[PDB]
């Protein structure tokens, strides 16, 4: 089995043993004492624990090279012109066929993020949104696959204007500043400091106004866990944070924003994403439509996030005020989009990291990005 052009294959039926891909294998950092780690590449404890995982990390690369499979799709023809909703429908349809969407077992980790410009994250179009992409828009690209709630995180930002060129470049090194970075023991704060040294290293001119770029303060990337988008640690991309440290296991999302406005977002436009509460348990609900909402969340989402165009495709309709019945009780949380200030420009990388007994693995990694 070959892949399809335009894909359509699922990836389990291009690895007929169930073996998928490793993403890019790396030694973790020598420590401050300038200790090595090439001992863990081989330590027998750590090479049995890394094996006794390997189911786990084999569900990542599937979801991954899903990941990286739509993308490279996606880049070959998104343009101007297209509606941000025939985007995100024509991404997602793709990321439905290659991860072999099955119920809760493998499917959309969370929608397809596309914001545009000074908004930084969390928008995706709801229905009747007429917004076109634009030659000079900048899109932040930002979708997840998992198999079985193992949940990639990797995103990359869009132009068609040169002119954004450098604010990319400056992410980027920072984002992949901030995954060498990362690593077992290895403080949470450093990394944030890592990666605000390399973005602020970085200076830009755009329609004849220079800025040194900023990372976004209030952003941050966060810890995985299964079927649970964001596990409770956060990856600062400024200096300041917890020295809490990374540990062996975990997995987490290395994201950066870089900004040419405050630095700082806030919440604007019409929220689209939604996600049940991870720590919530069973709530009887007796009000029809809401108990039926929350039923319909329950059974195609579980504790993954969703958006409203995924309600719609369901067949539900006139739903929002049970949504926001569910969101006022604390049962479901929204995101809404979180945007800089008027007329900023905002850029963001993303991979999700394995932070496996013998490596550190960039499971997400592409020839791309
Ligand atoms: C409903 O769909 C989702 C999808 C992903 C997430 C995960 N997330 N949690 N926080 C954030 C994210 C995003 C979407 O990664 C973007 C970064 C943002 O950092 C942030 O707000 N930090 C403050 C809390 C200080 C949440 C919900
Ligand atoms: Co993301």
């Amino acid at each position: 089995k070959v892949q399809t052009d335009p894909p359509s294959v699922p990836i389990c039926d291009l690895y007929p043993n169930g073996v998928f891909p490793k993403g890019q294998e790396c030694e973790y950092p020598p420590t401050q004492d300038g200790r090595t780690a090439a001992w863990r590449t081989t330590s027998e404890e750590k090479k049995a624990l890394d094996q006794a995982s390997e189911e786990i990390w084999n569900d990542f690369r599937e979801a991954a090279e899903a990941h990286r499979q739509v993308r490279k799709y996606v880049m070959s023809w998104i343009k101007p012109g297209m509606t941000m909703i025939e985007i995100c429908e024509k991404l997602e349809d793709c990321s439905r066929k290659l991860i072999k969407e099955n119920g809760l077992n493998a499917g959309l980790a969370f929608p397809t993020g596309c914001s545009l410009n000074n908004c930084a994250a969390h928008y995706t179009p709801n229905a009747g949104d007429t917004t076109v992409l634009q030659y000079d828009d900048i899109c932040k690209i930002d979708f997840g696959t998992h198999i079985s709630g193992r949940i990639i995180d990797c995103a990359f930002t869009v132009t068609f204007n040169p002119k954004y060129d450098t604010l990319l470049k400056a992410v980027k090194d920072a984002t992949n500043t901030g995954i060498k970075c990362a690593g077992i023991d290895v403080r949470l704060c450093d990394v944030g400091e890592a990666i605000q040294e390399v973005m602020e290293s970085y200076e830009v001119e755009i329609d004849g106004k220079t800025y040194q770029v900023k990372p976004i303060r209030n952003l941050n990337g966060h810890s995985i866990g299964q079927y649970r988008i964001h596990a409770g640690k956060t990856v600062p991309i400024v200096k300041g944070g917890e020295a809490t440290r990374m540990e062996e296991g975990e997995v987490y999302a290395i994201e950066t924003f870089g900004s040419t406005g405050k630095g700082v977002v806030h919440d604007d436009m019409e929220c689209s994403h939604y996600m049940k509460n991870f720590d919530v348990g069973h709530v009887p609900i007796r009000l029809p439509r809401t108990k039926h909402l929350l039923n319909v969340i329950n059974e195609n989402f579980g504790t993954l996030a969703f958006c409203r165009r995924w309600l719609d495709r369901l067949g539900e309709s006139k739903y929002l005020m049970a949504l926001k019945n569910l969101c006022d009780l604390g049962i479901v949380d929204p995101y809404p989009p979180l945007c800089d200030i008027k007329g900023s420009y905002t850029a963001q990388f993303e991979h999700t990291i394995l932070l496996r007994p013998t490596c550190k693995e960039v499971v997400s990694r592409g020839d791309d990005y």
